[PDB]
Formats: structure tokens, C-alpha cells, sequence
């Protein structure tokens, strides 16, 4: 009976820029591209709307929503309008329908989000895990070739000092520091700081990012209105 | 000599000299053990228009 | 008697991202390139669509 | 933006405690080997900013 129509307009750019960080790092060397993401948004909506579109469609009712390009006054973009019974119901219902399509995505987007995130805790989790067994081996290497030093300084007849100025070295020439503080080393080989490896590290620095995370996927849009519903004169259907 | 001599009298201890191929192989050892994927939020199709108004004509 | 439709297009590419890098990286020479990765889903894809839609017609 | 700063620089300092506990305790391993090496004096003159491995030199 009565046809109310509203203006809309592209994505909000920069609401989406904190989901494209934090899925960078998530997804990292295997590329989750920028390409991807437009394509998941933009679907989220794409789906949602022909399926409101198609429900209205089907039913033997004046309840007619509908999209094309129809000019405002100063912007060609997108027009959308909704035939309703009622001028007042039909400006109604637009803005009801515009919105319910949002709240729709930002829930799927949220809900995804989700997804991406619960990925990364079981990754995260297990290459913490596996970094430190690396580690701690190869630790256990270097604590041997200590040991190994140690038994040839006892035979190569230096207990103390032939370098006067202290440095590391491999286990053929570091008897040469003196057996006496190779001896130490040993006795006390458990309390030594542990060694990292240089992916364990940066693993627990983007792990303690993390967990102070800001990122928003519930204010964020697919659409802007130009022109929010107004009360329509036009008594086309 | 007496450095010399203790190599000998430990001879079997010694380190292992290792070649490019036995780091390669532990890092490619480590590197699928901890791989993650998808199978089933993975899909190779998008819709532009998900099913609609059957009054359509096909053959 | 009444006849539904949908369109379609590209296949979402940053989901199958991670199946193709670690493929390549891994093996190398060894286990298929991206262009055989690549060339094998659609082969899989095309084959599949194209033979359900062949049963379909040859039902009257 | 201010609230996350500020528990940004909470967290950070919590991190940095950890560490300098850690130095602290390595610092004090240091000092029981420096004296069973028999050194109790300085190998040098000077004083300079120095890691746990060349730390020794200090007496």
C-alpha cells in the first residue's frame, strides 16, 4: 500500500580493521588474506538479505522489500525499499529489518571470531608445550659438554686459570677456564636459568598480547545508512 | 699431549658432527606434529544468491 | 513443476590457505604445488557437480 | 583506550618483576662459584655493565 524507502551506503572501513589484526596473527604464515575476510563479511549479509527478501517474496502479502541502485539527491548508491500497509509501519518495519540483518552478522561475525580464537589457544598451547621439551634438551647437551670439560681439565693438568678474562666456549677447550669452577657448575647443574629457543620466546610475548586484546565484532557494520527511513506520501506498493 | 690424551681415554663420548640433514629432519619432525586445520568451517564456495522464489522455469 | 535457483562464485580462499602452504613448505618438490592443489579441488569439485547434475537429467 | 594503557602498564610491570627476581637469583648462584673457583678479587680494574658468563671478572 504504502512504500518506504531508505538509502544505504558501503561497510564501516575502520570498525573491521581490529578482526583483520587479530586474524593476521591467528592464521600468520599460511595467509588467512585480506581477500578472504571482505568476502566472509560481506557474505554474512549477502546470505542473510535475499533470505529475508525470499521469505517476503513467497507469501501472499503486500510485505514487498526489495534492492537497486536509485539516486538520493546528491549520492547514487543503494536504494532499498520496504511496501508496507501502513506509511507509519512501513518506516517501521525498514529500520526493524536493516538493523535485524546487523544484529544477525555481528552475532555470525562474534560467533566466528570465537572460532578463530579457540583455534589459536589449542596451537598456542601446544607449541608452548613443545618449545620448552626443545629447549630444556638442548640445555641438557650443553650441561654434558660441561661435564665432558670438566674430566679432560682433570687430565690436562689446568685446575685453574690458563685465560685469564672468561668467555664461552665448546667442550675441547673450555678445561682452560680451570676444573675448580667447572666443578661448581656441575654440583649445582639444576638451579641454572632455563634456555630458550628463539620461537619459544616470541611465542610467549604474541601470547602475552593476547590476553590484553582489544577487538570489537559487536558495533561493527556492513552498511551505513545516507538516508534513515522517513515517513512516506508515496501510496505506490 | 695431556688434552689430547683425555679425547683418547674418553674417545666414545665424543659429540656427534652433524649435517644440515639432521636439523632439517627434526624441524620437519616438530612442524606437522603441531599443525592444526580446518574440515569443516572450510568451504570452496560462496553464495551471491542462496535459493529463491520458485516460479522460475528450468530444463 | 517450479524450479529454484541459486548463483554462485569463487571458493573462500583464506580457509584453504593453510592446506596449501604447509603442503608446499613440507615437501617441496615432493607432495603437489600450489598450481596442482590448485588444479586438483576443481578437478574434484567440477567432476563431482557436473556428475550429479548428469544422474539428474537422465532422470525423466 | 586509557583504561587498557593503564592495565597495559600493570600487567608489563608484573612481567618485569619475574625477571629481575630470576637476574637476582642468578646473581647469587654467581657468587658461591666465583668464591670455589677461588676467585675473591677483581681479574681486572676496571668495572663494567657485564653478563652472568663474563660476570666472574668482578670478583
Amino acid at each position: 500500500k504504502w512504500t518506504s524507502t531508505a538509502i544505504i551506503t558501503q561497510p564501516d572501513v575502520g570498525q573491521i580493521a581490529g578482526y583483520n589484526n587479530a586474524m593476521n596473527v591467528i592464521y600468520g604464515q599460511a595467509a588467512p588474506k585480506v581477500s578472504d575476510l571482505q568476502e566472509t563479511l560481506i557474505g554474512r549479509f549477502s546470505s542473510a538479505f535475499s533470505a529475508l527478501a525470499e521469505t517476503l517474496d513467497n507469501q501472499e502479502e503486500p510485505e514487498k522489500l526489495t534492492i537497486e541502485p536509485s539516486v538520493k539527491n546528491q549520492q547514487l548508491p543503494l536504494t532499498v525499499s520496504y511496501v508496507g500497509q501502513t506509511a507509519e509501519g512501513a518506516q517501521m518495519k525498514l529500520a526493524q529489518y536493516i538493523q535485524q540483518v546487523d544484529d544477525k552478522v555481528n552475532q555470525e561475525l562474534e560467533r566466528d571470531l570465537k572460532d578463530n580464537i579457540a583455534l589459536g589457544r589449542k596451537n598456542l598451547q601446544d607449541s608452548l608445550r613443545t618449545q620448552e621439551v626443545v629447549a630444556q634438551e638442548q640445555k641438557d647437551l650443553r650441561i654434558r659438554q660441561i661435564e665432558e670439560a670438566l674430566r679432560y681439565a682433570d687430565e690436562a693438568k689446568i685446575t685453574q686459570p690458563q685465560i685469564q678474562q672468561t668467555q664461552d666456549v665448546t667442550q675441547d677447550t673450555m678445561f682452560l677456564l680451570g676444573s675448580d669452577a667447572l666443578k661448581s657448575m656441575i654440583q649445582n647443574e639444576a638451579t641454572r636459568p632455563l634456555a630458550f629457543s628463539p620461537a619459544y620466546y616470541q611465542t610467549k610475548q604474541t601470547l602475552l598480547d593476547i590476553k590484553n586484546l582489544k577487538v570489537t565484532a559487536d558495533t561493527v557494520h556492513v552498511y551505513r545508512y545516507v538516508m534513515k527511513p522517513t515517513l512516506p506520501v508515496r501510496r505506490d506498493s
